[PDB]
């Protein structure tokens, strides 16, 4: 069925998402996975260092699965929200 040999090296981005810088402070997700946006829809909000903020989508889309979760502060470098 699965096998488990440990994950250390990389995370889980797959094809689309966006990986932030380096990290920073969730403050209130908007979309909830499989939900479509459009181009400005404030997918979330997030606060690192005055640099994210309600972060409106790139482009009109669906979203695939959500990688970010809330409350999470110090976690960049991995896709924050899938879509295409």
């Amino acid at each position: 069925m699965k096998l488990k040999v440990t994950v250390n090296g990389a995370g889980k981005a797959g094809e689309g998402e966006i990986p932030a810088p380096l990290a920073g402070t969730v403050s209130k997700i908007l979309v909830k996975e499989g939900d479509t946006v459009k181009a400005g829809q404030t997918v979330l909000v997030l606060e690192a260092m005055k640099m994210e903020t309600e972060i409106n989508a790139p482009t009109d889309g669906k979203v695939e699965k959500v990688l970010v979760k809330e409350r999470d502060a110090v976690q960049g470098g991995q896709g924050l929200i899938k879509i295409g």
